């Protein structure tokens, strides 16, 4: 509790943990191979998130980066979380609409670039350059959003759940580059405790909130 | 030869190397696509292991971690080995029984969490926390063991080889958290040379020993 | 522009960037699922390369390694590029000839070992050992070349484009271990600026040059 942001990291940890356990119990019994796929993907997401929230809470996922003539606290563990979780979440949307492998690779490759360049931006020591990396990560984000709207016989429950989950994704994901820009990785207008609060609300909605909508749907069943 | 554990790292290196070459020569000629799969997976495992044993032997895969008021030698390269090899080994079991993709992802995701949290525990500088990570890695291990027994028309040679390899896995894998807890990553009761000896016997049995049983079986052929 | 090699890193960055945009525009409209696969793979390659060239140009992808009694500049970001791009390129060849999954895994696993051991060699602080890692990476390279010639009903356009792209691969890839050995990672005969020039010509040919030949071919269409 030395750092003011501990509370939001604690709550993130708890909520990802409880979400994972909920999904895990909910997907017991599931015999449908397609349903198993969606549960496996959607439960793994908050499982990984739990581990990386814990790491930040305990101090392990935090590093100091010198820039602006300061030693800046950067939580590097978010990118380790997002490196795996954001593609799994895109895979959830991809499988729902029976995407072509070529489209799956494009989403996943663009997403790896999004998070990888975002990470490089987070750890870059020349201040002006950090925003060069932010711009590149955002171009990759915009690509991903474009494919979700314009890149994809489909059952009506699948169509309907996809349109909901796609709208949840556009709104929530588009917010991340904004928090990063105004927070302590970027311009440093909003302090880290508030930034951490913003990412915890964003992540819990994008993982547990997303997963509740998906796993309650008939779309996950063949 | 400055460090007493060099011998076991040398022998591990030799034995993984010779195993890889044996499997490589054994899988020449193989035309059956299913058989190719099992050889590719089972030969890659000791190939990666060879590289990471060499790295520890040469000094590259070793790092000092400060905890307990000591500078502790931690061989970080084991987790780089296991990050890739333990899933490949689970993939061997998964393909043998024609597992659903949802089950394959669950095993592989749980295994990534097992090794990733194990790594974080290995490098953590607050002593009490290291065992928080050990506990979490063990929960993920227990999950994996559960799926192998309760998560899975099957040919009798496949059934029979699976039950052998599953029993080899349960016995050998369950030993790793024990060695780690009592060794120099954990409570520091057993010294590092003996710990290194325990992991070399464990790894060689779990990779080369496992691979001998699998690759001698008729189960690998469609 | 403090370091003489900046020019080649700038030009590499520009050329990978323009290549990516060219491929991206060229693969708009593509409805054929097989064609989408090849574009997704072949566009992702210079996309990742662009990011890692930029990182070297900006200073981020550079590190000092002490060996020979010097502080040696090693561009570590090449291996982060190649870790993902060389397998994707092998996947391009693999899918062209309808390779068995067992062969795909062997190529990809051998390639991961090639680049991983190459990375360990690049960062190793005992000079003589660096070349132990170089030897091991080269054995893995030779394995890969062997499979491409001896490891693989096939349409004649596919046969023909494969033989072209395979010859482009053998010639270009075999050059990398040579540049590394005589450059600043190895014996230090050729200085870093010239070495950087050699890798930029090699990478642009192997990614954009390769991709031009592949994406202009009828082989990519089912
Ligand atoms: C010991 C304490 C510190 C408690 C913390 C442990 C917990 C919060 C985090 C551990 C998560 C991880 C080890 C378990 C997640 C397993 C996922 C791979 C579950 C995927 O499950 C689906 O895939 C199989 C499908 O058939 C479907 O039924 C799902 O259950
Ligand atoms: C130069 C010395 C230092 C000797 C050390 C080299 C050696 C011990 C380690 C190198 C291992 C690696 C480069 C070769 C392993 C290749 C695997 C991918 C083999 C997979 O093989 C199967 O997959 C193809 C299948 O069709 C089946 O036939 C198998 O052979
Ligand atoms: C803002 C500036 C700094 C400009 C730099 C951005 C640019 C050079 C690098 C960004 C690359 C990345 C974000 C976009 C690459 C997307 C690939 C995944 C494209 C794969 O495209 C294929 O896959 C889908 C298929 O259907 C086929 O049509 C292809 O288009
Ligand atoms: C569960 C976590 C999720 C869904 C995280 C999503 C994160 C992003 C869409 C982040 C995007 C960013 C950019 C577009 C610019 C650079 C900074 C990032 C990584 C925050
Ligand atoms: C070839 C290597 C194998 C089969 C290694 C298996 C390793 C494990 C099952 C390790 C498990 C661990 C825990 C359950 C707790 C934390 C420490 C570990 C990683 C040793
Ligand atoms: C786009 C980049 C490509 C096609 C890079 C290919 C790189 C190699 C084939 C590198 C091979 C090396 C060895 C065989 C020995 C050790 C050093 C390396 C990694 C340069």
């Amino acid at each position: 509790t030395g750092r003011p942001e501990w509370i939001w990291l604690a709550l993130g940890t708890a909520l990802m943990g409880l979400g994972t356990l909920y999904f895990l119990v909910k997907g017991m019994g599931v015999s449908d191979p397609d349903a198993k796929k969606f549960y496996a993907i959607t439960t793994l997401v908050p499982a990984i998130a739990f581990t990386m929230y814990l790491s930040m809470l305990l101090g392990y996922g935090l590093t100091m980066v010198p820039f602006g003539g300061e030693q800046n606290p950067i939580y590097w563990a978010r990118y380790a979380d997002w490196l795996f979780t954001t593609p799994l979440l895109l895979l959830d949307l991809a499988l729902l609409v029976d995407a072509d492998q070529g489209t799956i690779l494009a989403l996943v490759g663009a997403d790896g670039i999004m998070i990888g360049t975002g990470l490089v931006g987070a750890l870059t020591k020349v201040y002006s350059y950090r925003f060069v990396w932010w711009a590149i990560s955002t171009a990759a984000m915009l690509y991903i959003l474009y494919v979700l709207f314009f890149g994809f016989s489909m059952r009506p429950e699948v169509a309907s759940t996809f349109k909901v989950l796609r709208n949840v994704t556009v709104v929530l994901w588009s917010a991340y580059p904004v928090v990063w820009l105004i927070g302590s990785e970027g311009a440093g207008i909003v302090p880290l405790n508030i930034e951490t609060l913003l990412f915890m609300v964003l992540d819990v909605s994008a993982k547990v909130g997303f997963g509740l909508i998906l796993l309650r749907s008939r779309a996950i069943f063949g």
